[PDB]
This record gives structure tokens, C-alpha cells and sequence, in this order.
């Protein structure tokens, strides 16, 4: 509804096809930074659990449900819209819970639960945090929550920092600039360099690398999953001021995420910083076509646009100065095109 | 229309899209053999593109039409779907050939031609040769062919053979292995295992292999694109009668393609076969569900039968046994959903 609202069916359907494949929920079940957080925050805020009726939002496997149910919840729904809710149910049965959790195929801004719920767990977190447009799901899923119900995850920040990382920008470089040669066969593609170049620039790169080519602290912007709504996803303006802490071409920003559970008993938190040990979202560089200069002790400063489309991403617009300068760069990305270098 | 009666448009959206991005224009024409023996192909055939009338079906970035231009083709109308369409059109004005190289967007099965040409050129193939349905596009357009036009390719050759690896048989158990755990975090995923493993095994596998793999001579399925009709493409029927070369397990059949340009000078040969230099297209191969021994002098028999799809792809259904001992197998694939080993 809402769903199918901000949602394309070209995209909604490959989506959901993606995520019927075993394989993909492996690949985060594998996750073990990611997993074993999910388990700990859950079990150690046994509380916030025992005897309640829990709602997981796009339970995959079921595993986060299996969660809730070793920690005592006595009711969970566990919603998913793919046919992974298939063999959700198959493990449901096969361990002995049909009496707790209750597998309920389809979208959860589709369908009905027979009652509200005391705290909704999700693990809805994409590339760059927002990617996939999944926490607004969580978020709408909150319909479901009984007057001062939790949140697990409670909060998510997403970091950003300017990097310089040369051998990336000219390897990203160099393949565009196939498009430059004046004699491919005999033929002149050059006139498509600055198309080119545009494209591959457009892609975010995924993977991780070391933390020496951050040149300044994060900026950090949070999102307060107990009160956001939907609709405040749906154009994020990040702004940032970075006191660069080094001189150097800054050659984009680096983004990752932190979220946090913040339970009865205690608060845990789930890292993808690239000080923290690597998950499967890795980090997430976006490229300027066009470096910037700084001298340590510049303040570079911008706007990161984050605007919702309807293919469940993000049109990335990224405007960045140096003060001192005024170099401008300005830059797009296409959240939903990533290029994977791991 | 011919086109979108077969095709699912969420899937024709994805496909053309995947076209409109340079990168993957620029993988093909990367591939120097692909690329290189094209443009050979076509200049030591000159005599079927001097003054000649030429449609290029599916032109890309225009680099095949640029091959017929340098050829001496008088007018060539390169057909072209997905928006590099438009890239292609900044081309043959950077390259001062607007005269004679006619960029028209859209669908072969929706577009006009001025005029009937001489000569199609095209480069439609994809894995397996069949791969996304475009050979029946490129026989579709045989309806601007002058009566005796030519084709270039004019025949391609579909070869399958049986092979014998071990190691990537049992990398399938391996994986789906994953599954088999009775407290994956205090959860028993054994029942699922099954299911993993029918998902790895429907998948085609997409790489290279040295050529010892193979048990017996290729088997060979011809189509003459001079002759055939679209509907010949909707259920290809390839019987196989294999003599073991070698006694082994048999553990699936590889499959690979030759396209041949038969001008009226010369006939040149494009070949992905696993004894050449490697291709874009590697090779592919189909695991049998369980493995067939045969002892070199035994027949191994059956069916490989592609069913088109509206995916612009094929099921794959393959039976196969050994008639000595009448031990048999079969396997059922997603053309459509490839596993990538290499
Ligand atoms: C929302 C959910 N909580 C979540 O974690 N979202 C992200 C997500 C979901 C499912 C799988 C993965 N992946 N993990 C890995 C591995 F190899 F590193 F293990 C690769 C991978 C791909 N492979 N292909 C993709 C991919 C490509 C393009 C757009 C995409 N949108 C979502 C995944 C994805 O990820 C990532
Ligand atoms: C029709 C045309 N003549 C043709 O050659 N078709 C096949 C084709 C077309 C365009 C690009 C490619 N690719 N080349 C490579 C490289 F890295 F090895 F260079 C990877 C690749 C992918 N990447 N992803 C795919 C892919 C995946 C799943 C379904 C698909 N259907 C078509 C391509 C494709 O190919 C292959
Ligand atoms: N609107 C929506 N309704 C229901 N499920 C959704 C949804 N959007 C995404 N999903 C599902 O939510 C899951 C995201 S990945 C998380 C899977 C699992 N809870 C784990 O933590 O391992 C996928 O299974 C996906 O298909
Ligand atoms: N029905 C159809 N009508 C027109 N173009 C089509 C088509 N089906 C596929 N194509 C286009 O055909 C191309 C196949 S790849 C070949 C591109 C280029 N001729 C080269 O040889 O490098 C893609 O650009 C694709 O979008
Ligand atoms: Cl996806
Ligand atoms: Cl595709």
C-alpha cells in the first residue's frame, strides 16, 4: 500500500526475489559480528522480552525471531515478503516453536497482525545505512507498537568523513577513460569520455580499507527509530563542517554505520566502522570526479542530499568547498548501482 | 510487439537498462577476440559492404556499424534499444559519419526502416549462445533482408560435451553444508539443507576449465540464421549420443558456441570454445543432480531441452544415462540466474 505506493514492481519484485535466495540470507546469517550482536542485545535485554509479544519486520530465515523466542518472548510475528517466509516456517516447525512465532508471509505494510505489539526487533539496515528504503518499513511497522513499545534497533547514526585514497580514484579513472581513446579500432570514443567518466563516478564503491585515509573526524547524523516517521527518510539533508586534521587531495567521503539497542537492562551497539572488525556492509566511499585540496587546519564544508526514489535507494547529491579556497566539487550518485571492489 | 508479447516488461526494463550503462558496452568491446575478429570479419569481406545497404541490429555503442562503415557500406542503419542509443548517436557525429551510419532507438520489432538492406550484421549472442532471447531479434529483423542478403554471423553452433570435476560437484554439498548445523546460534538449520542444495544446483555455472574436464567429442546443435524462424528458438531441442572418451563420473554437461561469417570472400570463425583464448562468455556448465559413472566405449545418452521464458532467458531441462547400465540423471536449470564461479 504504502508500499506499493513509493515502490515500482520492476523493482519490488526483483527485490524480493533477491532475498528468497538462501544463499543472501546466508551471507548476513554469516555475518558474525552482525548476528552474534543482534543475539546478545536480544538475550541480554532478556526483559525487554520475557512474556511479551514481539513484531520481527522481514524476518528472512526467522533467525532474529528464534532470538526473541530463546529469550522468553511468548508471541512473535515474523513478517516476510519474499517466499523465504517459506522455509522460515519449515524452521519454525522443524524446532519446536509453532506454539511462539508465528510466520506471516507478505509486506508488512500489507498485512494484518491479530494484535499490537510490546517491542518490534528488525534488521533492516542497507549500504550506507538507508539503501533499500527497508527502514521505512520498520518504521510504518510501528503502527503496530503498543504506546511506549521499544525499538531494537533503537537509533541508527551514519558517519561521514572526507578521505584521500588515490590508487581508487585512478583505477576508477583509468577505466573510464577507455572512453577517451581518439582510436579504438580505428574509432574515435572520446567525444563519451565526460559521459564516462560521469557514470563510473556515479557508483558508490563498497569495501573497506584503513582508517589512515580519513583526513578529519566524522560528522555523524541520527536517526531516532522510537520517533522518526517514514516520510522524515525521504529526503535527508546531511550538512557538514570537517576541520581537516591533514593536508592532502580529498578524493570523497566515507560513510558507515553504528546502531544501538537501547534495552531495560543494557545498551548495545552494532558497528560498521572501519575500526570495528569487517561485516558484510563493508564501508561505503562516494568518489569526486574532481579532488579537492586542503591544508590541515581547512574547514570543508558541503551537503550531503540523500532523496528517495522509487527503485527502494537513493539519488545521492554531494556538494562539498574548501573554505579557505572556495574549490567547489559537486557530485551524484546512484545509491542503487554500487561497485563492489572487494 | 513481437517483442513485448514474449518478454515480461519488468524484465525487459532491467535488461535494456543493463545496456544503456557504458561499462558493460565497454566489457564487450573489450573482448578483443569478440571485437577484433568482427571487425576482421567484416573488412576482409569488403566486397559484401562496399556500397552496400547494412542494418545492425542491437548496434550498442555503435562500434560494429563504424566496422561496416570503415568497410565501405554506403548506408547503415544501427538499431538500438536501451538510451546508449544516444551515446551511439554522439559517436557517429564525433566521428563525422552522420552520412552514412544512422542511429534509430528502439526495438528491431518496433522500429521502421527507410529502406531493405543487403547485409545484417549483429552480435546477439549470449551464454550458451541463447542466452537473453536476442538471436530471435536479430532473426526477427530478416524482415528488412533483400531477397539472397546476407547474414554476418550467418550459422553459430552450439557445442555440449560431458565433463568430469569433483571438486566442483562436492563444492555444492560444501556450500550447502552451511545449513546442515543443529545450533546455528541455538538454532538447528538442518532442514533447510536440502532446499540449499536444489538452489546451487539449478544455477549454470559460468567460467572457464581446462579442456581434460571433458569425457567425450562435443555434440553439436546448428542454427543457419539465414534460414531459421524466431519460433525455431522457442523450444530447442538438442538429442545427444556421447562415446566416452574416458571412463569416470560424469558429472554434468559443458556447453560453448562457434559463430561463423560466411562472406563472400572468406568465412571467418568467432569461437568461445575452452581449447581458445578465453571470451566474455566464458563457458558454461550444468551439474547433473547425481553423477553418472562411465567407462571410456559406453554411451551415454539424452536430451538437452531449452524452453524459452518471459524472461528473455531458458529453462533448462536436462536427462541423460548411460545405456549400458541404464543408470540416468537429470537436472533442471534457470538459464535466466547464472552462478558466476569465475
Ligand atoms: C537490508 C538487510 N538488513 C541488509 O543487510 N542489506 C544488505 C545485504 C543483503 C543481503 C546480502 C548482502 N550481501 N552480503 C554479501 C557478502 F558477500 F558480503 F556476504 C554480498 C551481498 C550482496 N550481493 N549483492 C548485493 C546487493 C547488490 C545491489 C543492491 C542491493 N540491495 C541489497 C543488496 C544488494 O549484496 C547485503
Ligand atoms: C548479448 C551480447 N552479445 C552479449 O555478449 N551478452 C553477454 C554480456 C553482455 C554484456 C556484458 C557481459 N559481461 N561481460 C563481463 C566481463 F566482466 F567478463 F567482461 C561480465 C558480464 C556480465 N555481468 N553480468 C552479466 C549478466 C548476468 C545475468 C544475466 C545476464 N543477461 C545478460 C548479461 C547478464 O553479464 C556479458
Ligand atoms: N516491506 C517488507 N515486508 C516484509 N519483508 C520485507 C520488507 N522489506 C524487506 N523485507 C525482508 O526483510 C529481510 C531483510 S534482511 C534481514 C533478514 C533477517 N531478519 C536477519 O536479520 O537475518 C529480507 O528477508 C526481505 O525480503
Ligand atoms: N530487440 C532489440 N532491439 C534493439 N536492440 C536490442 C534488442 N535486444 C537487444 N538489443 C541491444 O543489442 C545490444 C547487444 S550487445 C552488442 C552491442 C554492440 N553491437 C557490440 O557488438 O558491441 C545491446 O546494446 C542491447 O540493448
Ligand atoms: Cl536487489
Ligand atoms: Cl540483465
Amino acid at each position: 500500500s504504502v508500499f506499493s505506493e513509493r515502490t515500482e514492481e520492476s523493482s519490488a519484485v526483483q527485490y524480493f526475489q533477491f532475498y528468497g535466495y538462501l544463499s543472501q540470507q546466508q551471507n548476513m546469517m554469516q555475518d558474525y559480528v552482525r548476528t552474534g550482536t543482534y543475539q546478545r542485545a536480544i538475550l541480554q535485554n532478556h526483559t525487554d522480552f520475557k512474556d511479551k509479544i514481539v513484531l520481527d519486520v522481514g524476518c528472512g530465515s526467522g533467525i532474529l525471531s528464534f532470538f526473541a523466542a530463546q529469550a522468553g518472548a511468548r508471541k512473535i510475528y515474523a513478517v516476510e515478503a519474499s517466499t523465504m517466509a517459506q522455509h522460515a516456517e519449515v524452521l519454525v516447525k522443524s524446532n519446536n516453536l509453532t506454539d511462539r512465532i508465528v510466520v506471516i508471509p507478505g509486506k508488512v505494510e500489507e498485512v494484518s497482525l491479530p494484535e499490537q505489539v510490546d517491542i518490534i526487533i528488525s534488521e533492516p539496515m542497507g549500504y550506507m545505512l538507508f539503501n533499500e528504503r527497508m527502514l521505512e518499513s520498520y518504521l510504518h511497522a510501528k503502527k503496530y507498537l503498543k504506546p511506549s513499545g521499544n525499538m531494537f534497533p533503537t537509533i541508527g547514526d551514519v558517519h561521514l568523513a572526507p578521505f584521500t585514497d588515490e590508487q581508487l580514484y585512478m583505477e576508477q579513472f583509468t577505466k573510464a577513460n577507455f572512453w577517451y581513446q581518439p582510436s579504438f579500432h580505428g574509432v574515435d570514443l572520446s567525444a563519451l569520455r565526460g559521459a564516462a567518466v560521469d557514470e563510473y563516478f556515479r557508483q558508490p564503491v563498497v569495501d573497506t580499507f584503513d582508517i589512515r585515509i580519513l583526513m578529519a573526524k566524522s560528522v555523524k547524523y541520527t536517526v531516532n527509530f522510537l520517533e522518526a516517521k517514514e516520510g522524515d527518510l525521504h529526503r535527508i539533508e546531511i550538512p557538514f563542517k570537517f576541520h581537516m586534521l591533514h593536508s592532502g587531495l580529498v578524493h570523497g567521503l566515507a560513510f558507515w554505520f553504528d546502531v544501538a539497542f537501547i534495552g531495560s537492562i543494557m545498551t548495545v551497539w552494532l558497528s560498521t566502522a572501519p575500526t570495528e572488525p569487517l561485516t558484510h556492509w563493508y564501508q561505503v566511499r562516494c568518489l569526486f570526479q574532481s579532488p579537492l585540496f586542503a591544508k590541515a587546519g581547512d574547514t570543508l564544508s558541503g551537503t550531503c542530499l540523500l532523496i528517495a526514489n522509487k527503485r527502494q535507494s537513493y539519488d545521492i547529491s554531494i556538494v562539498a568547498q574548501v573554505d579557505q579556497t572556495g574549490s567547489k566539487s559537486s557530485n551524484l550518485l546512484d545509491l542503487k548501482n554500487p561497485f563492489f571492489r572487494y
